[PDB]
């Protein structure tokens, strides 16, 4: 998970994903199953 991995593995900014509670943040890509 690189920065780049993190930006096209969803669409968004790592700002924006940083924003929300840190839980939620991580998530958002481990029900992904992205990492």
């Amino acid at each position: 998970l690189s920065i780049e991995d993190f930006t096209q593995a969803f669409g968004m900014t790592p700002a924006a994903f940083s924003a929300l509670p840190r839980w939620k943040q991580q998530n958002l890509k481990k029900e992904k199953g992205l990492f």
